[PDB]
């Protein structure tokens, strides 16, 4: 399949060259499998989603997204224009207010949360769940998404937005998980990505068109913009039967446009996520 005129993230992740505005992709389009879009919620009623998407949980006093930021990161997984993974199941988990504000503690209820429902759920093809948060170091916090990922869901976390080495920042230094870095539509490493050797790889994360509440859309830039690039591409690969939940990072990886991203810092990667589908 071919999506015209395509957001340029998109177009990136199913491209070896920049500068291209076409996704293409398998049409089967992550059917059968489930990502979890950990974060402030989703706006299920945006027709983006078509009925896929689904609250599950809250910490909070409604379920629904009143921020905008669980909407957008869940539009690029898997919204019908702006997502990667265009038939797979959301499902949505606010552990951030509206504001975009978490306790640790929430966020890893959020967690543990997920390595349970999970078996509520029917994704036959594969479990992925897509972390655009965090904030200082915390054992806890990593552990928490150390076990996620043993239960046998693709973890996607973000590196962070403080240009710093992210071995500081939870759960992005966790090593088990998959930690995501940002570039911009030029194959610029993005100005606020964090970096470091506890990177696994890069997605496009600076203006990145996507879905936002009251049936709206807007471009946003982050870590948190790269993150569901990879948690939607990892459902993707999933459902052809590519690589498990506990596989798809190193199998990303190991299939990403490797050495073409400037301003990688010495010893972080340069790898760019890459669905190999035209080439
Ligand atoms: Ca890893």
């Amino acid at each position: 399949a071919a999506q015209t005129n395509a957001p340029w993230g998109l177009a990136r992740i199913s491209s070896t060259s920049p500068g291209t505005s076409t996704y293409y992709y398998d049409e089967s389009a992550g059917q059968g499998s489930c990502v979890y879009v950990i974060d402030t919620g989703i706006e299920a009623s945006h027709p983006e989603f078509e009925g896929r998407a689904q609250m599950v949980k809250t910490y909070y006093y409604s379920s629904r997204d009143g921020n905008g930021h669980g909407t957008h990161c869940a539009g690029t997984v898997g919204s019908r224009t702006y997502g990667v993974a265009k038939k797979t199941q959301l499902f949505g988990v606010k552990v951030l207010d509206d504001n975009g504000s978490g306790q640790y503690s929430t966020i890893i209820a959020g967690m543990d949360f997920v390595a349970s429902d999970k078996n509520n759920r029917n994704c036959p093809k594969g479990v992925v769940a897509s972390l655009s948060l965090g904030g200082g170091y915390s054992s806890s916090v990593n552990s928490a998404a150390a076990r996620l990922q043993s239960s046998g869901v693709m973890v996607a976390v973000a590196a962070g937005n403080n240009n710093a080495d992210a071995r500081n920042y939870s759960p992005a230094s966790e090593p088990s998980v998959c930690t995501v870095g940002a570039s911009d539509r030029y194959d610029r490493r993005s100005s606020f990505s964090n970096y470091g050797s506890v990177l696994d790889i890069f997605g496009p994360g600076t203006d990145i068109l996507s879905t936002w509440i009251g049936g709206s859309t807007r471009s946003i830039s982050g870590t948190s913009m790269a993150t569901p690039h990879v948690a939607g591409l990892a459902a993707y690969l999933m459902t052809l039967g590519k690589t498990t939940a506990a596989s798809a990072c190193r199998y990303i990886a190991d299939t990403a446009n490797k050495g073409d991203l400037s301003n990688i810092p010495f010893g972080t990667v340069n790898l760019l996520a890459y669905n190999n589908y035209q080439a």
